[PDB]
């Protein structure tokens, strides 16, 4: 309201990256109605949660203990070791000993209750009446089995969370278009298409007469469509599309109020060239200088025989991405509340749902009056999420998902936390039931509101369709989460600035070919030393380790890597006074790529663990951490002790002659200090291959230029850049199996049976998988055909093909790679080298 009131405005925007308040794409004020319709859901939330547990956010699950884990509980006991300065005694515990207990048996027992377990280095508290051993921290440490290192300190200020408080048919008059500069090749014809939507399943499709392309055509023509008006249902997106095809661009026919839309209109499209989520879109070009103007005026019970019972769960027990017919779509309508009983119908039911008739939506919430059992029923999260996705645009459909979703602990939002956020493309308005669940769960904790944030941040930075919603959702978060959390997203905001104006001035002297000459590092340290001036603060989180606090400059240790692009190998002392050992914090900092394709790879790679924990399964995919700083550029996990699969080739035989095999085994020979580690290290190692299988080959990325699979020094494995045979499977790995070509050993043995109980296992699952996919594909990828491409995983998990069936395939699959040799790297080797 005043000076200082307003000086509050130009700090957001600086940190969201566009501003909220610049109206030059807008048509209306939905915009608004947004912002202010989320005062309320921001600050419902705001009040409602406890301070002190905000402040101290304990990572906490409440699934069952592993059995890979739990058996592996030798001695039946845990050991916790707790420090100050130089005393620092080791405690043992039960698993049932409460965080806050404890103390009472340390404080009492040793010897008011004031101060919280911390852990040692990172931005974590073990509090709260949650075992011990239901602590994500701790069990991450026992999972791969380390020491518990705690140090007694003061509950964090939370008063530093203080927060800155007619009726009959449809018709639409195109009167023309301009796009000021033209020149191509010689004359060309072009038409506008205008479409009623429901979630692309097109009510209605209508033409007008071609009329030969100069720079500004006019038609002044009216489409007097074929469906009702007050048959219109909400969510109704009207497409326009000039055909050549070329241009695109959208009009919701309903308001967000509810007012059937009216007036005239100066819309600016977007531009096509060669499908995708990001093609329904609420919001234009906000360039009107370049673009396509499109100038338009709007004036206005159930029960059944056997073999049709048996002839439907047919139709229910079908995979997601299978077609359905006519033939299908009336069995499912006409059996309607036979339909209910089985939740694992549910989009298959709605999507028999054409929704042109007024009096067919009606009977479809007289079948959410009598939810019944969706809502007693056990929570599957694919289930769910199949009914946020592409598909539905009932704003009553997509709540009832929602709904399910509410019940799931902070640990579960997390693993889903990317595509949920990505599936806000997908809901019709701005203000919805979701994007207000993720403002929601995001200040219930802090975790999520921070991962939230980036996550935000990431498109509102380089995908302009929808920075505008995002930047509001976000501006909305950011308001209501305390200057607390609000002043470690100003240092990462200045650090990253900073790690662009020196990334994009090494980006200035570029030969063009792999280089790294002395003028290039000799200036990348001299660049360093005035963001060692009075503009990096102390420390900052590391973006992808929300514990972490990244703080001083290794200079003298940051570097240029010699790679196409041209990343930046920086370093940094965690700022952390009581941390445990002395290794900096290698942080990779890319630029010129987009990285949100990467990103959303690792959680699934995750979820794909994930699911083999509720088998009793491990397999040790290490997906480093990865995020989207800002527009084309971002920053990476350095993990420690590990190579690439291409050096190590490289660093026994020569430049590219041929490709030893024994090669691999004795590299990790070699790091084995221990006479046992070697084989401790190729336990790991079987069980870290197997998986880059499975997952590598359903998400059908398993064959990768050679130069881009790594391996720690721990026998574990990892395959890093997704940029862009079956899976890699090369001779040496198989000779670290016992195996030189073709044979059978105590290792290989279990290899084989290892991917196919886990192969079955993600098969048990199959549905989720896809819904994943198909959503991954659509808010993620290029130009994916809605068939092809969305296929492929299919086949991967081989739908319908009884249980013998796939676990022979799987194993035949390896065949099909234990016949190639390095006939295909070799081919990946030479590809590089004159190869036009
Ligand atoms: C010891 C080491 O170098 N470890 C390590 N860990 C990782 C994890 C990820 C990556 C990486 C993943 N994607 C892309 C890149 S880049 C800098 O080529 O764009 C690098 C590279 N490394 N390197």
């Amino acid at each position: 309201m005043s000076e200082e009131s307003q000086a509050f405005q130009r700090q957001l925007t600086a940190l969201i990256g566009y501003d909220v308040t610049d109206v030059s794409n807008v048509h209306d004020d939905e915009l608004e109605f947004t912002r202010r319709g989320l005062v309320t859901p921001r600050m419902a939330e705001v009040a409602s949660r406890d301070p002190k547990l905000y402040a101290m956010h304990p990572w906490v699950t409440s699934k069952p203990l592993p059995e890979y884990l739990w058996k592996k509980i030798a001695n039946n006991c845990i050991f916790i070791v707790i420090h100050r300065s130089t005393t620092s005694q080791t405690i043992k515990v039960s698993p049932d000993d409460t965080p806050g207990a404890i103390l009472q048996s340390f404080f009492t027992k040793m010897a008011e209750q004031d101060f919280v377990l911390r852990v040692c280095g990172r931005d974590e508290y073990l509090v709260g009446e949650t075992p011990i051993k239901n602590f994500q921290w701790v069990r991450h440490c026992l999972k791969n089995g380390e020491e518990i290192h705690v140090v007694l300190d003061t509950p964090p200020d939370p008063a530093l969370d203080e927060v800155r408080k007619c009726d009959r048919k449809f018709r639409v008059k195109i009167r023309g278009i301009d796009i000021p500069v033209l020149p191509r090749n010689t004359d060309l014809t072009v038409f506008v298409e205008a479409n009623i939507q429901h979630g692309q399943q097109v009510l209605c499709q209508r033409r007008t007469s071609p009329k030969p392309f100069t720079e500004e055509v006019l038609w002044n023509v009216w489409l007097e469509f074929s469906i009702k008006i007050k048959d219109l249902p909400k969510g109704a997106l009207l497409n326009l599309q000039i055909y050549c095809l070329l241009y695109y661009v959208n009009l919701l026919l309903i308001d967000h109020r509810f007012l059937l839309r009216r007036g005239e209109y100066v819309l600016h499209m977007w531009q096509i060239s060669g499908f995708n989520a990001d093609k329904l879109t609420s919001a234009t070009n906000p360039d009107k200088e370049n673009s396509m103007s499109i100038s338009i005026l709007l004036d206005n019970r159930a029960e059944m025989p056997n073999q049709l019972r048996k002839q439907l769960e047919a139709i229910i027990a079908t995979d997601p991405l299978n077609p359905l017919t006519a033939e299908d779509k009336e069995l499912l309508w006409h059996f309607r509340y036979e339909s209910l009983k089985h939740p694992k119908a549910y989009p298959k039911l709605f999507s028999s749902v054409k929704w042109g008739q007024q009096e067919i939506v009606a009977k479809t919430y007289q079948l959410l009056a009598r939810r019944e059992v969706w809502d007693q029923s056990a929570l599957d999260v694919g289930l769910t999420m199949q009914l946020l996705d592409c598909n539905f645009s009932d704003e009553n459909v997509r709540a009832i998902a929602v709904q399910k979703l509410e019940s799931l602990e902070d640990d579960d939002v997390l693993h889903y936390l990317l595509q949920l956020v990505q599936a806000v493309k997908f809901e019709p308005y701005h203000d919805s039931a979701l994007a207000r669940f993720l403002l929601k769960r995001g200040l219930r904790n802090k975790r999520i509101g921070h991962f939230l944030f980036w996550f935000l941040r990431s498109e509102i930075a380089q995908s302009r369709h929808y920075q505008q919603r995002f930047a509001v959702i976000l501006e909305a978060y950011l308001r209501g989460c305390g200057t607390a959390m609000l002043h470690d997203f100003t240092q990462q905001v200045q650090v990253i600035e900073m790690l662009q104006k020196v990334t994009l001035d090494i980006k200035s002297l570029s030969a063009e070919k792999y280089d790294v000459s002395s003028q290039v590092i000799s200036q990348l340290k001299q660049k360093l030393e005035n963001l060692q001036n009075s503009q990096l603060p102390e420390s900052f989180r590391v973006p992808y380790d929300p514990g972490l606090k990244a703080g001083a400059l290794a200079i003298e240790k940051c570097k240029v890597m010699a790679s196409k692009k041209k990343p930046l190998w920086l370093e940094f002392k965690c700022a952390d006074p009581t941390a445990l050992s002395n290794e900096t914090i290698g942080i990779i900092f890319k630029h010129g790529d987009d990285l949100r394709q990467d990103m959303l790879i690792l959680q699934i790679l995750r979820i794909m663990e994930s699911i083999w924990e509720t088998e009793s399964l491990d397999l040790c995919l290490l997906p480093y951490g990865c995020i989207s700083t800002g527009d084309k550029i971002g920053m990476i996990e350095i993990v420690k002790d590990a190579t690439t699969i291409a050096k190590i080739q490289q660093s026994t035989v020569g430049n590219t002659g041929a490709f030893k095999d024994e090669v691999l085994n004795h590299w990790l020979k070699e790091k084995s200090p221990t006479e046992e580690k070697f084989q401790a290290a190729v336990e790991r190692f079987v069980y870290s291959c197997a998986g880059y299988c499975v997952a590598t080959f359903v998400l059908g990325i398993g064959d990768r230029h050679n130069d881009n699979i790594m391996i720690t020094e721990t026998g574990n494995l990892f395959h890093i850049d997704f940029g862009h045979v079956p899976f890699v499977l090369t001779p040496d790995f198989l000779f670290v199996m016992g195996t030189s070509g073709k044979k059978t050993s105590p290792h290989f043995q279990k290899f084989q049976d290892i991917c196919v109980k886990a192969y079955l296992a993600l098969r048990h699952h199959t549905n989720l998988l896809i819904i994943l996919f198909s959503m991954m594909l659509m808010t993620g990828m290029p130009q994916l055909t809605s068939k092809e491409d969305i296929e492929y995983i299919r086949d991967a998990l081989t739908v319908g093909k009884n249980e013998e069936d796939a676990k022979k395939y799987f194993l035949d699959q390896i065949e099909v790679c234990r016949d190639k040799g390095w006939t295909v790297q070799f081919n990946w080797f030479l590809h590089l080298v004159l190869g036009i």
